[PDB]
């Protein structure tokens, strides 16, 4: 939160899936995998 309005100093790394934020370019990799579906081995359902 700053005074005014939010854009002036921002998380070096922000994903855009979502929209979240991080400080260790990796931790931010790791995230990015959550939006990586992995469909089911089958018949959608049954
Ligand atoms: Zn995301």
């Amino acid at each position: 939160g700053s005074s005014g309005s939010s854009g002036t100093g921002e998380k070096p790394y922000i994903c855009a899936e979502c929209g979240k934020a991080f400080t260790i370019r990796s931790n931010l990799i790791k995230h990015q995998k959550i939006h990586t579906k992995q469909k089911p081995s089958g018949p959608s359902s049954g």
